[PDB]
């Protein structure tokens, strides 16, 4: 069902929540008060939701979220994230330099509070309102300082909400020393993972397990050898009960950011220039890297990651803009604000149409400058990889005209440092060259010449129009242009040669450019954030916060509803729950993304499946449902009726990616590991029998 | 249901199609000794079927089955395969050059009078048994030719089924006048023409319309002023009525070939040589072909329709060898087989045995030759351009050594046209050049110095195993190799340059050995042959014709099963019926084979579905079921329970690739347009009245 609710919210919705067929108590949930369920979920390492599975702090959220702490254990001879890891005694478990996982104790709102605070701010339009500085102090005042050395651990925060009609503060309990327990391998953490990303049906076990360590009386410590697992207040029941068409779902996690209050205006400036600007400058350069990639192996190679990230919201554009061709996301927000307009007239306000009609007129005035900014970080400082060649700093110019001969030589070496970094292995000089002068060539068309970078003003002044003439003179006479070039650099460097240099001079022009138009569109965003408060202000007060969700901001919220299936099109329907049979026909043992794990294949065979199998001796391996997620909510535990865990989160189908500015109750579904699955996982291919004892597992 | 059946096996099969919900009366749909639904069925122009839908003679059959006969009419000022075509009388039904219909008006069981006749042969290993020119001889003799001075139109053939143990005469009447009267536009006749080829779901209005004209007597007569609409024996009524899940259909129509027989050694081969061959090679051959086409907006319109071409047999291919590896082929043929030797052991008759024995046999002493054929039937003959081009005939070589100068130029005038055709607007000697020297290191990877065609030793003997610069040479040196070259040898002739010329020398020697191999190969298909008619002899005593049809040779059999939907593989259920909102769904105005006509488009927003919606007010395009058809039942018409016509099959699934060796029940579908889709294509997009006013609409 729709929305990413606030705790505080639970209340308001526990009827709704029933009605679907929610058997927890409500403080059993949330208790804003004391120990509930809320207090076993976590923000893991700033982004990713994870939850704590056992009473020694085991805690699970995805492959995908686990990813960086796992390859960077990884190594030739010892490669977990090919083949897996599994420390079979607490010992093993392996340490983390710069991670986190953060507990929300508590959380109350501070409306009243805020706004009095406010109305000792002259300036009416201020900012202060939404300024994190502003908050902290606020929440510094109310805790209030020494708060953090009276209460070791905790730390407090103010957010903003529903345009800064609401305030919440939290207070968080921080861990940083959180170590890995295990994860599986690739081909079972990313299945498919270009291919089947963004999409249903999903075959991707996309799990990994961590512990939480403390210090001796359990609250938080830094990395040690004396330091020992936590033990909880509230830990997830694992149960193998499954699930079955219509059973009720619901999630906690951490959505980042949705813009569910856009007026029609900001859909139209979002679909014609933010998106397609990004489709345009992206099929050119995906384009040009396609063909090079088809037409060499090596550089296949060194560019199918740049190219498979290039997708990964190239394709949400798509997506996206499909949302407002066939789904009416405009109209929806047309009406919305009619709606809100009539009645503003009825009650004999103005206001809420005066705050509509000024995002509508601030939209329409930036529309060239966004458009030119657009334009500026897709096709170039995305776009052309020398964007971001190297530039000296202010220190190391003022190195190479000094006299200290030795200030000179460190000032070249952090450039050299840079230039290899820039022009590494996965970098082909050639590949670039042709990229840029077709994005170039875009670029030049889409903006006039007295609205370029002042170094782009060549191609007409001084190459006759000739991009290609440009680009080659480029490389040709710089000291990036290839690894020779440096070097003879380097061995004479004036800063006259640097300030000359057509590579830099590049780099720099269009850098100033993006930032120049970046510092001209900032003061538009002011008012129609204050319009945005009024706006919302109106809706809140209209109809009410029961149907209309705050938007997401990186804080605990809920979102509810059943294990579904859907129809994506005529005479198609995809059904709740995927299959390990659905992994094997996926098999392709010569496709990296669709290798199938030889103990798992070995597993299948022999139907070796413990009480992880379903009512029909069928292996699950993912299912969907109608909750309301979005990216932050990767990890996010996954409920039954009784509050049970029954699987992660992990992604959300294509269809929904317009779900961030509206829902689509028929398409849009989270994307769900099943816990049989995870269990299966560790147990047999794993064998780290361990975990499955510390888990409180029922039926 | 399984089979192609005869319509000699009606009676035996009626109680199994009554069970699956037939209503008619068996002589209804069949009759020897009179007028019944079999006369409404003709063999379309060769190799499609169609159907007569009034008492005028008007035809129905698919649109892919009309293109070349719409695309013969179509010139700028009026494009009727863009536009479709509409005559408004039948004075404007359009003729057309080298067509037919052809009736099946009687059909004998000739088995003992084959089986007499054959005893008059002395040899007991004579082939006569399955010759055409044989046949014919009996067949002539039967009919007491003069036959056709005596009955003008028509003509009589015999055929052999079940690998000769079954012989069938049958009496054709013969139309070749047969007029375009109506065709959809493209965009409907071919909507999603390649994505959606092979493909269910679908939503393609496959149809279109023609006339059987003939003298005042209903009697065949070539295209003549003096012809009128021929009042036919017998139409088929369309049914309003519709279709839902497991209704009955059946299907009458001509099925080309099917290898339901195959032995598990024939299984083997025809994976790992036939299939597994061309898989490679035009894996090869498309990979360059399309580095190319995507580097040059030119080379992808001169070489899309060979590369679509070469597309369809690989994909075909591809299909085949899925069905191999998952679906148990082989398993079902060894077993099939493993029945009938056991079974005649029980007999004491070895006969059985000995026959598979000897297939195995053949099989096994053939396989280089094969692997050979396929290497240079995939690799060169159809891979390489230059193969196909120009070699001199005995006749124009021989007139090059006269003195007669007009023989001389009449000689090189040919030469030159056949240049012209091979070197036209397509054809690209960079593209071919890149294409000959990837498919060419590949062959002479395979095949060893012995066995190459002789011009190709050069590449080892002469070019020291450079193949690239052997492809240069031959462009460099020949007089096909460009235009200019070919000028200066027309100037200038003699055999000797042609004797000598590296290119002539290339393709008679491929085509020598390509030659040389069918010829060995020849005598190894007669064991196999002979092997066959016992084989099949034994399963029919065996096990009867009941479950078990005679493999298909383009004569009419009926098929029966129902309207099912199906999974195509784990979490996914593509269901029976499609839906006009299906079309608009896909909808794609700069994809070309996705463009949605204006008025079909219109007739959905109006819901102008008059009479032909589904009962739930949504308007139907297509509909599957499980009918086994296969290529020559292109067009054929769908029956009711009552045989009244709900559809027109156009297309099998691939998933049923692999169903002219082995039905898939659970997944092969034929792929039928909705007969009320073609109504209304008719009523509100041709606005053509009169063609549903001749037909017989029940409800």
């Amino acid at each position: 069902d729709e929305g990413m609710w606030l705790m505080q919210q639970l209340g308001r919705k526990y009827a709704q929540m029933k009605e679907r067929g929610l058997k927890m108590k409500e403080y059993d949930l949330y208790n804003p008060n004391g120990t509930s369920l809320k207090d076993a979920v976590v923000l893991f390492d700033g982004g990713c939701t994870g939850e704590v599975v056992s009473d020694r702090g085991l805690v699970l959220t995805n492959h995908h979220c686990g990813y960086d702490m796992i390859q960077a254990h990884s190594t030739l001879e010892h490669n977990y994230l090919e083949n897996g890891f599994w420390a079979m005694r607490e010992a093993d478990e392996l340490p983390n330099k710069d991670i986190s996982v953060v507990f929300i104790d508590k959380i109350e709102d501070v409306t009243d509070y805020v706004k009095k605070e406010l109305k000792a701010i002259k300036d009416p339009n201020s900012m202060d309102y939404l300024s994190p500085k502003y908050l902290q102090k606020l929440a510094d005042k109310k805790a209030g300082k020494n708060f953090s050395a009276k209460n070791p651990g905790l730390s407090v925060e103010i957010k903003a909400f529903y345009g800064g009609n609401l305030y919440l503060m939290f207070t968080k309990k921080t861990y940083t020393d959180v170590r890995l327990v295990g994860a599986p391998p690739s081909s079972i953490g990313k299945f498919g993972a270009d291919t089947d990303n963004w999409i249903w049906p999903r075959h991707t076990g996309d799990f990994s397990i961590f512990r939480i360590y403390a210090d001796k009386n359990g609250n938080p410590a830094p990395y040690s050898e004396d330091n020992v697992p936590l033990k909880p207040k509230r830990f997830f029941n694992i149960s193998l009960g499954g699930v079955q068409e219509n059973d009720y779902a619901m999630i906690m996690g951490f959505p980042g950011t949705t813009h569910r209050y856009f007026t029609a205006s900001e859909v139209d400036e979002w679909k014609s220039i933010d998106n397609d600007i990004r489709i345009r400058m992206r099929d050119i350069r995906q384009g040009v890297m396609l063909r090079e990639m088809l037409a060499d192996p090596q550089i296949k190679i060194m560019y199918s990651a740049k190219y498979a990230a290039s997708q990964n919201a190239y394709k949400r554009a798509i997506g996206a803009n499909w949302a407002i061709k066939t789904r009416g996301l405009r109209q929806n927000k047309q009406a919305m604000q009619d709606r809100l307009i009539a009645w503003g007239a009825k009650q004999g306000t103005p206001r809420y149409e005066e705050a509509v009609h000024e995002i509508d007129a601030t939209v329409a005035k930036r529309a060239d400058l966004r458009r030119r900014y657009w334009m500026i970080e897709e096709g170039i400082i995305r776009g052309i990889e020398f964007a971001r060649s190297p530039i000296p700093t202010e220190d190391e110019t003022k190195a190479l005209q000094g006299n200290d001969a030795s200030a000179r030589k460190e000032a070249i070496d952090k450039i050299r440092t840079r230039y290899s970094k820039f022009a590494n292995k996965d970098y082909s000089a050639e590949v670039d060259k042709k990229v840029a002068v077709a994005m170039l060539t875009e670029y030049l068309k889409e903006i006039p010449y007295e609205n370029l970078p002042l170094h782009l003003r060549l191609v007409k002044d001084r190459f006759a129009g000739d991009v290609q003439a440009y680009v080659d003179d480029i490389f040709a006479r710089s000291v990036f242009g290839s690894e020779a070039q440096f070097d003879a650099f380097a061995a004479v460097p004036s800063v006259e040669k640097l300030a000359e240099d057509p590579m830099v001079l590049f780099a720099s022009s269009v850098f100033d450019e993006y930032r120049k138009l970046y510092n001209e569109l900032r003061p538009y965003d002011d008012p129609i954030l204050r319009a945005q408060r009024t706006y919302i202000a109106g809706l809140l007060e209209m109809d009410g916060d029961q149907d209309q969700f705050p938007d997401a901001n990186l804080t605990l919220r809920f979102t509810y509803g059943q294990v579904k299936g859907y129809s994506p099109r005529d005479n198609v329907y995809y059904g709740h729950q995927t299959t390990l049979d659905g992994v094997m026909e996926k098999e392709d043992p010569d496709n990296w993304e669709f290798v199938v794990d030889p103990k798992l294949k070995a597993v299948y065979e022999r139907k070796d499946f413990g009480r992880y199998a379903d009512r029909s001796g069928r292996m699950p391996v993912a299912f969907c449902a109608t909750t309301h997620t979005t990216g932050g909510n990767s990890g996010s535990p996954v409920m039954n009726a009784n509050g049970e865990l029954i699987g992660l989160n992990f992604d959300r189908n294509w269809e929904g990616v317009g779900g961030d500015i509206q829902y689509l109750a028929d398409y849009q579904r989270s994307i769900i590991v099943d816990i049989r699955y995870v269990l299966l996982v560790i147990d047999k291919v794993g064998g780290c029998q361990r975990l499955l004892d510390e888990m409180n597992i029922v039926p």
